[PDB]
């Protein structure tokens, strides 16, 4: 009773439909980086929050126009000014500092020659001011840039570093935000030893495990290490509900091919009481991916059941699990980003859509990147940031040529 | 006495230049994530360590040729097997298992039709093969994947998942790495508050120390939090030693204008005895910012005295710090990525080259990415994750339009 073969394309849209969004935190406003808002955030604050020079210069009364001028002091950035300038005055400003009571602009010290100055230099005490000032120039009025009330951020807002400084700005310093999924990772296999362990005989040391708790924190989500697990019901379901207890996803990868003592699809709905809403997946790698959804006390935890072979398992879990990850913190399109790109070679398509790491390189002035399928000296070197999509083959197309565009989901820093 | 306007090629390849490569540690290989490698990395075991299928099916004699065969046990994946295959004979296998002695070939279970069973059909006792096998067909000989010997990460690497992962398969789990930069942040400012504070009079709040750290923190580095440090040369002279004694590379921002109270530049040459650089650069936003050296008992300490204005220290610590700290962690290409994308708009040039954070977004089949300068709905909530590097201004071309290929630096994930 083998699963029916998915289309990728009704494995994807699966994945997404299913998976919930997370419920809500408060956090602080500097751990926000990736967050995505869950409130609408307001200014309580003008900014600025009094009228501010633009330019180094000196505040005056346009009214004056130019001429000869006692500077009768100097607004200093961080004091509200106590003078008020009077006709034939003006007052030194420095960018930022607020303008005082008397003044309606502010001419640049460029527009200036300085008549007199303190014996000890320090002080300036006369200024001619050459241009006739426009009323209100290089001045930012009260709230120019942010006013008290206004919506500055929106509920939905997938925060970076400026986003955590637009909160720091408005004094917004507790946001509520999704959560971020917990992810729980476990490998399965008698086969398989600890990346500690010296090797044993009929044994390989356990990557997968490594390989997808890095890909999952290079997203920037708290994981759980769940081990190595037997090929075995018992220890299969125990770890499994391990990981329901500790996270929010689980992970498991080998274990699901057809054939003997692959056990985790029974383990997953005799024992668990999972829905797996599919088995297999019509993709190259990745035939035997299974996902699965668990309803506990109106919680929906997420099952990703991946390929033991390891290029699948990393495969599956950038064009599966990320994406989840992504709609479980609050993403609201949570599709991974994929541009077009230029075959650095020739490749041959399968009756599959098929899918395959690569390195993505901007050459001099060509307004394509390239992508090179991972597997020169320096580009034997690159860590993968694309996953090359390549169409199934038909009658008509057979093979891929150099220099053809294709698909390439992001999958590194580019 | 202004410093030089420095053109930005200039000041950009003197931030590399002059910039150190940090010294090596010996990390976890689970603590990877981002670093580059200062060994090179060789397998001291074979991968596969022993013959393994590829398949679930028989291990079988070739020269048998197809027939009916009894089965005398199953390959079981983490044990090597006792039996040894004679003629007439297989072994059940699955994928990734041990072929047994005798044998020299596996044929797939599709290939195969399934005589006899067990009463209680848990075992296979006899089978046929349909197929003539070649010898050595659907077997991954030892060291197939991998030999001993092989060097399977060359210092230079910078590492993903898929670099842990292999460590973690060769079973070389602490490696030698570059370090990372620790990187300090201050501000200036007599104006400047707490993001916690309420404002009081001719004050606003810090944003730039929230939006540096941040864009540090997003990048994997470790840093430190110096508060916000008042217009004087004694209190930026002591943060600045504070910096020095806890960091590799000291952010500050603000105090870098000509004119009054702009103590930075001064209290880096005459008190700190630092070499400054360049103290002005010919760009928009970024005119004041200022880079310098301190060298201290053999070690290069890394200054970089960004400009006050908000926009201006996000656009200058994306453009020089982020490539300065990637030369710092033993990237050998620091050069940050920069793409092709259409203007979404219209835009007048300056004199000087100009920068503006940008969304990047790729619109179904096109194959270059529109870049929408930030400040639709759903756009106006998107994170930048680019900039906009427009050229300077000629008697020739005044004004770029949309749809025109421009230079945008990835600065987000995209
Ligand atoms: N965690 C793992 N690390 C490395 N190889 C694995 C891992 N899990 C499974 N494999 C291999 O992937 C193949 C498929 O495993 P399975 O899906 O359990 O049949 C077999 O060759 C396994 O030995
Ligand atoms: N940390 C900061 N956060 C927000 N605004 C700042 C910050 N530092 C300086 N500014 C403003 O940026 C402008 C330039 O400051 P400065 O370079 O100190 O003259 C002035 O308007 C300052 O008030
Ligand atoms: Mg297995
Ligand atoms: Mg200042």
């Amino acid at each position: 009773s083998p699963f029916p073969l998915t289309s990728m394309d009704k494995a994807f849209i699966t994945v997404l439909e299913m998976t919930p969004v997370l419920g809500t935190e408060i956090i602080n406003y500097r751990d926000g980086m990736g967050r995505v808002l869950a409130q609408d955030v307001y200014a309580k604050d003008n900014l600025p929050p009094f009228p501010a020079s633009v330019k180094d210069g000196y505040a005056v009364r346009a009214a004056d126009g130019p001429g000869d001028r006692f500077i009768i002091g100097e607004s200093q950035a961080g004091e509200q000014p106590t003078q008020t300038v009077m006709p034939g005055q003006v007052m030194r400003v420095t960018t930022g500092a607020p303008i005082p009571c008397g003044a309606d602009a502010v001419v640049q010290v460029e527009d200036t020659e300085l008549i007199r100055e303190s014996d000890d230099g320090t002080e300036e005490l006369e200024v001619r001011i050459l241009v006739q000032a426009r009323p209100g120039q290089d001045i930012r009025p009260i709230g120019h840039d942010i006013k008290r009330g206004e919506c500055v951020l929106a509920k939905g807002t997938h925060m970076g570093p400026s986003e955590i400084g637009l909160l720091a700005t408005v004094g917004v310093t507790e946001v509520e935000v999704n959560k971020f999924p917990v992810v729980a990772v476990m490998s399965t296999g008698n086969e398989l030893l600890n990346p500690e362990d010296d090797l044993l005989p009929g044994k390989i040391r356990d990557s997968n495990r490594s390989t997808l708790l890095a890909t999952i924190q290079e997203h920037g989500y708290p994981t759980i290490n769940l081990g190595i697990v037997g090929d075995n019901p018992d220890d299969l379901l125990n770890a499994l509900n391990e990981g329901i207890s500790r996270a929010d996803v689980i992970i498991t990868s080998g274990g699901v091919s057809m054939g003997e003592k692959d056990y985790l699809k029974q383990v997953l709905d005799i024992d668990l009481h999972a829905q797996i809403h599919f088995g297999r997946v019509f993709m190259k790698p990745g035939l035997p991916t299974t996902f699965a959804t668990l309803d506990i006390d109106g919680v929906r935890k997420i099952i990703f059941a991946l390929p033991g072979n390891p290029v699948s398992a990393v495969v599956t879990c950038n064009l599966f699990v990320v994406p989840a990850l992504r709609k479980m913190q609050g993403i609201l399109d949570p599709r991974p980003t994929i541009i077009k790109a230029r075959l650095s070679c020739d490749v041959k398509l399968d009756p599959r859509p098929e899918y395959h790491r690569c390195i993505l390189t901007w050459h001099h002035q060509e307004p394509l990147p390239w992508a090179q399928s991972t597997g020169s000296r320096l580009m034997s070197m690159r860590s993968a940031n694309g996953l090359l999509m390549l169409p199934p083959k038909t009658e008509q197309y057979v093979e891929l040529h150099k220099g053809e565009v294709v698909d390439v989901m992001v999958i590194g820093r580019l």
